[PDB]
């Protein structure tokens, strides 16, 4: 289980807390240096329970696939809320089993149903440990339009922090005030399977990919991934979805 407590919270704890998450996850092998996601996990082991604690203390314990880092559902006092989508149903059966009562959400995990519900899309939607603090706050009392704007803070927040470095920075320069994401932000969390299936797919190419990835990066402009000699690769991406998942 890992767990991060926002009083208190500054760059350095929350870049211990990212540490901690990516370090909970289960992979056999790295692939040019970066550890490679299993393929399956069987039932109860497949997922990782995340406590969140905002500044006063109150917590919500979120539940998170193993395999593509996918947050499935949370559970706030003895309620337990899930995506509307099978994989968060199969969840269901192994997490939050005490929970009193069980709420599917209108709508299912992914960023265009999220967006559509909270009725902005995500690079107008400000993020930082002050927005993740508040979206913990949503999260306990249900409101389905407010909890998928909170769920697309809290997803930026911990699991694609986890998946790139350069999300993490940016949420440690958010510590104290929040700020829409870049556009590389949004790139970057919009290429993660394309980006993990070359990597592996540039393994019996001499790390050359087969199909490049194009990206914006910090200064706004269209790039072209082509190897995996890219501070993309060498610096930037850190959890890399199996092949068998993409
Ligand atoms: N529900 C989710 N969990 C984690 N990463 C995601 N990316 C898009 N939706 C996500």
């Amino acid at each position: 289980d890992v767990s991060f407590r926002l009083s208190g919270a500054d760059p350095r704890s929350y870049g211990m807390f990212i540490k901690d998450l990516r370090n909970a996850l289960p992979f056999r092998e790295k692939v040019y240096n970066i550890p490679l996601l299993l393929p399956s996990v069987s039932g109860a082991g497949r997922y990782l329970l995340m406590h969140l604690f905002n500044y006063d203390g109150k917590t919500i314990t979120v539940a998170v696939d193993v395999t593509n880092v996918y947050i499935m559902g949370y559970l706030a006092d003895t309620t337990s809320y899930f995506f509307n989508e099978p994989a968060a149903e199969l969840a269901s059966q192994y997490v939050f089993r005490d929970a009193r009562r069980k709420i599917t959400l209108p709508y299912s995990g992914n960023y265009e149903r999220l967006q559509i519900a909270a009725g902005k899309p995500r690079e107008k939607i400000p993020i930082g440990l002050p927005a993740l603090d508040s979206a913990i706050s949503t999260l306990l009392h249900y409101d389905s339009t407010a909890a998928a704007g909170a769920l697309l803070v809290l997803i930026q927040t911990t699991a694609e922090a986890a998946r790139f470095k350069y999300i993490e920075q940016q949420i440690q320069e958010r510590a104290y005030r929040d700020e829409v994401p870049s556009l590389a932000t949004i790139s970057l969390e919009n290429s993660w399977s394309g980006l993990s299936k070359q990597i592996q797919l540039a393994q019996g190419n001499n790390g050359i990919f087969r199909t490049p990835i194009v990206l914006v990066d910090n200064k706004g402009n269209r790039v072209q991934i082509t190897n995996v000699t890219s501070k993309v690769v060498t610096s930037n991406i850190q959890l890399l979805l199996n092949t068998r998942n993409i």
